[PDB]
């Protein structure tokens, strides 16, 4: 019913070739979710299939939601 929902989470990205790209995160009607490279920091990239740990945060002004301070967790998956 009705929950607030808050915390950090941990999905994986579909495809990431253009500035934007798409994770594998339904929050809402949207079934994946819209993160910017302004987003990530620590000088890390983001590819297809690389679980990164993203908090949910709500806007009360426009009513949408992102994600911020996209930290890649995953491994390295290299060897």
């Amino acid at each position: 019913g009705s929950s607030g929902s808050s915390g950090l989470r941990r999905a994986t990205v579909e495809c990431v070739k253009d500035q934007f790209g798409f994770i594998n995160y339904e929050v809402g009607d949207s079934k994946k979710l819209f993160f910017h490279v302004k987003e990530v920091q620590d000088g890390i990239e983001l590819q297809a299939g690389d679980e990164v740990e993203f908090s949910v945060i709500l806007n009360q002004r426009t009513g949408k939601c992102s994600a911020c301070n996209v930290w890649r967790v995953s491994g390295p998956s290299s060897g």
